[PDB]
C-alpha cells in the first residue's frame, strides 16, 4: 500500500514505480493537521514533480533512474549534473535520506533520557547526516525553526497509525518493515550518484 518495490539484482531502479511510491511520503508530514518539517516536505514534493515531468515525456528513454543520469549527461554536456531531473533527484535523495535516518533512529529507540517524548535528537541526527552540509546559514535557521516546532513523539506515532487500533510497538514494527526496501533504494541511489560523478557539494 506504500512499500517501495524490492531492489532488483541488477540495482536498476524503475523510475515510474519509484516516483509513485515516494509521492506517498509528503502526506505523512500532514498527519497531525498542521504540517510538520515543512521545508523538508516542500523540497521532496517539488523535486518529485520535476523528475516526474521529465519522465512523463519519454518513459522508455527515462525507464530507470540510471537512464535519467545517462541521458541528461549526453543531452546537457558540461552543464550536467547541475541540470534537469539529475539535479532534482540529487536533492530528493537527501530529503529521502533525512526521512530514513529519522525513522530508523526512532525505531532503534534513540532518545534523550531527559526528553523521552520529544523527537529533537532524532531529527537533528537525521538533518546532520542528510542535509546540513548542503545548507547555507540562512537555510539552516529555517530548519531550526522546524526543529523547535517538532511534535511530541507520542503524537507523531499516534498519527502514523491514522485511526487504527494499533499499539506504539506495532506501529514501530510496520515502520521497520517499510525501512528495509526504502533504505536499500536510497543507498543504491547514493552509490549511483558517486559512481557517475553526478554528486555536487554546493550549498543553498
Ligand atoms: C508506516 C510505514 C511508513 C512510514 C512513512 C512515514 C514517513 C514519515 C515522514 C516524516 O518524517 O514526517
Amino acid at each position: 500500500e506504500h512499500l517501495l518495490r524490492p531492489l532488483p539484482a541488477d540495482k536498476q531502479i524503475e523510475t515510474g514505480p519509484f516516483l509513485e511510491a515516494v509521492s506517498h511520503l509528503p502526506p505523512f508530514f500532514d498527519c497531525l493537521g498542521s504540517p510538520v518539517f515543512t521545508p523538508i516536505k516542500a523540497d521532496i514534493s517539488g523535486n518529485i514533480t520535476k523528475i516526474k515531468a521529465v519522465y512523463d515525456t519519454n518513459p522508455t528513454k527515462f525507464r530507470t533512474l540510471q537512464n535519467i543520469l545517462e541521458v541528461e549527461k549526453e543531452m546537457y554536456g558540461a552543464e550536467w549534473p547541475k541540470v534537469g531531473a539529475t539535479l532534482a533527484l540529487m536533492w530528493l535523495k537527501r530529503g529521502l535520506r533525512f526521512i530514513q535516518v529519522f525513522l530508523q533512529s526512532i525505531c532503534d529507540g534513540e532518545r534523550d533520557e531527559n526528553h523521552p517524548n520529544l523527537i529533537r535528537v532524532n531529527a537533528t541526527k537525521a538533518y546532520e547526516m542528510a542535509l546540513k552540509k548542503y545548507h547555507g546559514w540562512i537555510v539552516q535557521k529555517i530548519f531550526q525553526a522546524a526543529l523547535y516546532a517538532a511534535p511530541y513523539k507520542s503524537d507523531f506515532l499516534k498519527a502514523l497509525s491514522k485511526g487504527q487500533n494499533v499499539t506504539e510497538e506495532e506501529c514501530l514494527e510496520k515502520v521497520r518493515l517499510f525501512l528495509v526496501n526504502y533504505t536499500a533504494t536510497i543507498d543504491v541511489i547514493y552509490e549511483m550518484y558517486t559512481r557517475m560523478n553526478a554528486e555536487l557539494n554546493y550549498k543553498v
